[PDB]
């Protein structure tokens, strides 16, 4: 928990558009209702000069598609950040090769993670590398996305 | 769809006790909620003299942990039963050693996989095979449950 992060990230070159591909989860309820708590969306992730990293996303809350602004602010470590809100929130930047795929986890045990790709398509090879990375972890759900849903909003 | 049947199989010999260790299927919607249609939790095979085998299981439906009690009627492949509804539903057992885990897979597409075992354990083994059997498959949602859950009724 975890036992993989990315040595020398340049948190610069991850700017830019994110597909949620696949995510995966310690407890069934944490991705289980499309309300769910971890059930989120990345669209776009845009690094500030001072190295935090404001996320766009989307997550269904009313009986709606929502979306969100969340900033994650750095720490100490080039590959983790701690989330603003409550009680905190870490994540974690597993591997990423920048202009295709990004694996990230986030927890506070409770612990989700996902597969993040540039493009609307099926990488086998960055799902067999976010498979490698998880069979190290207690997941309990894991849920993946085809192309169609990849371009509608929360995945529909 | 679906590419592994077990050869030589002796239903007589799946009799008793189950449980649904992991769940996989083809559309995230056939296991996402908890009164989800594929969600179903084995409890009992009771294959008939005349090789049926009569299935007890629960189901999430009112709000409410029901049971329930199916009919899979043999066909000519030892391996495949015919569910007795609408319209209709294949069971394909895919490989079972009888005294330790079994994997079955329900179609129909439209696709529904579980690994059986039979006490209240992780068999890591097992679920090492039923994820070989499924690298094969287009599954979009996996779930797994602790021995606390597979206690529980509907596995709460
Ligand atoms: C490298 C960047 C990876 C992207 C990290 C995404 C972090 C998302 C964490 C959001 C936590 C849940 C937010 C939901 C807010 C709510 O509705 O309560
Ligand atoms: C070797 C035996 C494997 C066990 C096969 C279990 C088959 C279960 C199929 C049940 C289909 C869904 C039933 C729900 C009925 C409903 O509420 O509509």
């Amino acid at each position: 928990i975890v036992t993989q992060t990315m040595k020398g990230l340049d948190i610069q070159k991850v700017a830019g558009t994110w597909y949620s591909l696949a995510m995966a989860a310690s407890d069934i309820s944490l991705l289980d209702a499309q309300s769910a708590p971890l059930r989120v969306y990345v669209e776009e992730l845009k690094p500030t000069p001072e190295g935090d990293l404001e996320i766009l996303l989307q997550k269904w809350e009313n009986g709606e598609c929502a979306q969100k602004k969340i900033i994650a602010e750095k720490t100490k470590i080039p590959a983790v950040f701690k989330i603003d809100a409550l009680n905190e929130n870490k994540v974690l930047v597993l591997d990423t090769d920048y202009k295709k795929y990004l694996l990230f986890c986030m927890e506070n045990q409770s612990l989700a993670c996902q597969c993040l790709v540039r493009t609307p398509e099926v990488d086998d090879e960055a799902l067999e590398k976010f498979d490698k990375a998880l069979k190290a972890l207690p997941m309990h759900i894991r849920l993946s996305f085809n192309p169609t849903q990849l371009e509608e909003q929360c995945h529909i």
